[PDB]
């Protein structure tokens, strides 16, 4: 029989094993290879066929979970199942009719596994469980960067909107154009979180939404790399906006603007939406070039969709081009340059190139010229002149806080959108920005990536160990998974006192902050530990001449990354000087008003905002889509083993297919069960134990002795057994009748 053995690109291939040996087993693929006996895997004796549930599978391995996902994939079937937890694989381009009203329709009121797998589904089992549990759920899509969480959470939001309501749905190119941007990683990237929740009235009928949002990635408003981009809309506008906005707002292509001009200037535009692209929006380098390619994205064309969004979601045009002016006004913001006063003041002028943008700027912004001047080159400390740098950071520092604060306007406008006076319950469904490296990472992904080991810790702790612990206080005797828990490298980054945000705390609070001494003492106060490393002992040959006090690795839950810790200190530091928020906040403008040591931060930021997200997660009932990147390169029908076999080891599938060969993801108190049932039943069945009235009835819907298993106090249900358990939990007095009914006809 053929089996599977290690492959180093495709994670496993094909063989037959000719020979055994001491340590190895010998696989022909005349040509062999040596195997250890442990990674030689059974193989499904049909290699062709696929199965929906992975749990369906006669070997539950790693395997042959690649395979399966893998065959599925080249079917163009991206959703597959492991028992009620989601697999989806980002096909990168748009399958066919897989999301539309009709499909739509067809999952509603479905049990899993009476429909292929899909997004849909999981929606469709969140609010089943709402109903029946009288319990608000959280769908969590996680996945790293570019896998297809913020789609999959769009095809959600849309599934509970459409079939239990539109305006959540319309609202997104509002959002996306705010907080998207181009990163090497996804060309639609989310720099921001967000958990959405729709909200549900006792009828279980859609009553608003809201939209909590999380740690908007602020460095990328000012500088970006040469293969990114900053927002979307900065793009979008430029590209799209008329004539008469242009001149208003004193636009330009791209590369008049520092908040543009360091990253790509490019836009994303094909043939035909490149001619509705005006000359003079066109960067030299978009002409050289020409345009960036994606299946999604279209500046021109998402211009248009937005404009259309805001106006169907209730946006007025006055609403929309205060809006596109504060935009505007932060890249004028970014154009004003200093230089060097000498011995006049001691600190800088503002260049006379500049007067332009501190004219446009001021108007923009509702501010007086010389107030802004004064701002930006002196600071009341005895006012006293700033050096050229402290000026570059008063500019850029107004610009990070205006266009957070616009943001911050963006989510709540939106909620303006669809608000709602009271609910009983709601579905929430969370999108972080997902675990991503570069060739250079630094706090944005640092922060990134602590948000994405907490978020694997709560699968591990819902799905893992709690599970388990459930099994064991039932008596169910399954065997236990051990698996390797992340809580070690949460509580390298988070601890307190010795924790690294909290040295890091510790450096701004120094009279000499230092990027080097922070990274000493991180190395310092945690000598020997297992998730800490210096960057000379990199796997990659890029971080080899990095000193031990320029970076450090962490040894993620998802692979080792290494962070230059240049600017740590810096980007720790979320403070505005209150001689920068005066100006701001006494703008001669409304709208600009009434989107409002030294030292705010930052990582303090990503763990409260984090533990409450996670305290309402904690609350509810958990359902999961593990979302999975085929491939480093956007393509499709790209299918790179070895990746995606890491996705599944490092995000915890493996170990759940594993615990599921003996497990119970379905449950009921088997007491309440025959308590629910107990005024329709005969005299024969009432006067017998409670279980055996569940047993008569199990029989009677066809179920088998393996099915399920009673526990102490609960009856579990094993995978594949959803539609049967639905039924026997729907509470409905025709259906309990009817079902009693069942049970009298089978006796
Ligand atoms: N189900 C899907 N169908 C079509 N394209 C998809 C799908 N999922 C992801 N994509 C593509 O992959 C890109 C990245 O997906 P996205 O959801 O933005 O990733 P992230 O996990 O970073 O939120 C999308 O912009 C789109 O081009
Ligand atoms: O590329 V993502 O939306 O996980 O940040
Ligand atoms: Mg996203």
């Amino acid at each position: 029989k053929p089996v599977w053995a290690p492959h180093p690109t495709d994670g496993f291939q094909v063989g037959n094993i000719v020979d055994i040996g001491p340590d190895s087993l010998t696989i022909e693929p005349g040509k062999t290879f040596l195997a250890l006996i442990n990674q030689v895997f059974p193989a499904e004796e049909d290699s062709k066929k696929d199965v929906e549930d992975n749990c369906s599978l006669m070997y539950l391995n790693e395997a042959t979970l690649l395979h399966n996902i893998k065959v599925r994939y080249s079917k163009d079937r991206i959703y597959t199942y492991v028992a009620n937890i989601l697999i989806a694989v980002n096909p990168y381009f748009d399958i066919p009719k897989i999301y539309s009203s009709e499909t739509i329709k067809s999952y509603q009121g479905k049990s899993l596994g009476t429909m292929p797998p899909h997004v849909f589904a999981i929606a469709d089992k969140a609010f089943r469980d709402m109903k029946v549990l009288k319990l608000s759920q959280s769908i969590i899509v996680s996945g790293e960067s570019g896998a297809g969480k913020t789609e999959n959470t769009k095809f959600v939001l849309r599934y509970l909107t459409e079939s239990y309501g539109d305006r959540i749905v319309e609202a997104n190119p509002l959002l996306e154009a705010f907080g998207n941007a181009k990163t090497v990683r996804n060309n639609n990237s989310s720099r921001f979180g967000k958990f959405v929740e729709i909200h549900f009235n006792e009828k279980s009928s859609v009553v608003g939404g809201f939209v909590s949002h999380y740690l908007l990635e602020k460095s990328r408003i000012c500088v970006q790399g040469k293969e990114e981009r900053n927002y979307h809309i900065f793009y979008r506008l430029c590209a799209g906006a008329s004539e008469d906005i242009r001149e208003r707002l004193h636009l330009s292509s791209p590369d008049n603007f520092r908040y543009l001009n360091r990253g790509c200037t490019r836009y994303f535009a094909n043939k035909e939406t490149d001619k509705q692209i005006l000359q003079n929006r066109k960067s030299p380098e978009y002409l050289k070039a020409g345009s960036l390619k994606d299946p999604l994205l279209d500046d021109h064309g998402d211009f248009i969709r937005m404009c259309t969004a805001m106006k169907k979601i209730g946006l007025d045009d006055e609403e929309k081009l205060d809006l596109f002016r504060v935009v505007a006004g932060v890249l004028h913001l970014g154009n004003i340059d200093f230089e060097e006063a000498g011995s006049t003041s001691g600190g800088c002028n503002l260049k006379n190139k500049s007067t332009q943008a501190l004219e446009y700027c001021a108007e923009l912004l509702g501010l007086d010229q010389d107030d802004l001047r004064v701002s930006l080159t002196t600071r009341v400390m005895i006012k006293v002149p700033l050096k050229v740098e402290q000026a570059n950071n008063a500019r850029d520092a107004l610009a990070k806080t205006v266009y957070s604060h616009l943001f911050d306007h963006v989510v709540n406008r939106v909620n303006q959108c669809f608000p709602f006076e009271t609910s009983s319950y709601f579905i929430g469904v969370l999108d972080i920005a997902g675990f991503e490296y570069f060739e250079h990472n630094s706090f944005e992904q640092f922060c990134i990536n602590y948000c994405n080991e907490k978020l694997q810790q709560f699968f591990n702790e819902r799905i893992l160990k709690e599970e388990q612990e459930l099994y064991q206080k039932e008596g169910l005797g399954v065997n236990e998974v051990h698996y390797v828990d992340n809580q070690d490298c949460i509580d390298l980054i988070e601890a307190r006192l010795v924790g690294i945000l909290d040295i890091l705390d510790e450096e701004n609070r120094l009279p000499q902050p230092s990027d080097q001494h922070f990274t000493s003492a991180v190395h310092q106060k945690h000598k020997d530990h297992f998730r800490l490393s210096i960057p000379r002992k990199s796997k990659l040959a890029i971080h080899r001449n990095i000193r031990d006090d320029e970076g450090f690795i962490i040894r993620h839950f998802a692979g080792a990354v290494c962070y230059e810790t240049t600017q740590f200190v810096e980007k720790n530091n979320d403070a505005l000087h209150m001689s920068l928020e005066s100006l701001i906040c006494e703008s001669r403008d409304k709208f600009i008003r009434e989107l409002f040591l030294s030292f705010i931060s930052v990582g303090n930021k990503f763990k409260t905002q984090l533990n409450l997200l996670l305290d309402k997660l904690r609350s509810t009932g958990a359902s999961f889509i593990r979302c999975i990147k085929p491939n480093l390169k956007m393509t499709s029908h790209h299918f790179e083993g070895a990746q995606i076999l890491s996705q599944l080891q490092c995000s915890g599938m493996v170990s759940v297919l594993d615990l599921m060969q003996g497990g119970f993801p379905s449950r009921a108190s088997f007491h309440e069960l025959y308590n629910m049932y107990k005024k329709y039943m005969p005299d024969k069945l009432a006067r017998l134990d409670p279980r055996l009235f569940c047993k008569a009835l199990f029989k009677a819907l066809g179920l088998n002795e393996i099915d399920y298993k009673f526990g102490l106090t609960k009856v579990f249900f094993r995978p594949g057994k959803f539609a049967e358990f639905d039924q026997i939990m729907k509470s409905d007095p025709d259906h309990l009748a009817e079902l009693v009914k069942r049970v009298n006809h089978w006796l």
